[PDB]
């Protein structure tokens, strides 16, 4: 039970934030990458347990760029997007505005990377004024280390939250 519905996602953010860690952690290295554009494939069942389920090939698109470097060309037919910013640099999370203007009813996801290079400490404060950030743009947050394969692990929250938000853009389409 395979659905042929195309369902491209943007993974948008600044430099080095962490894109293509991240489109190699959910897409299990199926994956098709170069200097100019990659692309990976996100297998999701759609309605999991129900006689409802079929399941999808979700496009996961990283073009990279900067918030003066313009990849617009990349931007048609997009139905969700998913905005990364890096934990350690606070100015990352700033530009993410700027970068959904770069594409309402387009759904969100906000995901933190370099988790891992946060203290216990200081954890607390960065995770909260996350969850702000995550409520701006009317959207959920995931928050994980990319180069952890088990930070997405199948059951665990995090995956829960994105399949969560890969239901919602194939509903709004
Ligand atoms: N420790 C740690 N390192 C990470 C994490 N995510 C990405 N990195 C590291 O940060 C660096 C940048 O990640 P990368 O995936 O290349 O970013 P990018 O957003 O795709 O960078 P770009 O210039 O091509 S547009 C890499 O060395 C990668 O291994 C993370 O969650 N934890
Ligand atoms: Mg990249």
């Amino acid at each position: 039970f395979a659905s042929l519905d195309r369902v491209k996602v943007l993974v948008l953010g600044d430099s080095g934030v962490g894109k293509s860690s991240l489109v190699h952690l959910l897409c299990h290295n199926q994956v098709l990458g170069n200097p100019s554009w990659t692309v990976g494939c996100s297998v999701h069942d759609y309605k999991e347990g129900t006689p409802e389920e079929k399941t999808y090939y979700i496009e996961l698109w990283d073009v990279g760029g900067s918030v003066k470097s313009t990849r617009a060309v990349f931007y048609n037919s997009v139905n969700g997007i998913i905005l990364v910013h890096d934990l350690t640099n606070k100015k990352s999370s700033q530009n993410l505005y700027r970068w959904s203007l770069e594409v309402n009813q387009i759904p969100l996801l906000v995901i933190g990377t370099k988790l891992d290079q946060i203290h216990e400490t200081k954890r607390h404060e960065v995770l909260i004024r996350t969850a702000f950030l995550a409520e701006d743009f009317n959207a959920e947050e995931i928050n994980l280390d990319c180069t952890n394969p088990r930070s997405s692990a199948a059951g665990s929250s995090n995956a829960v939250k994105l399949s969560r938000f890969f239901d919602k853009v194939i509903e709004k389409r």
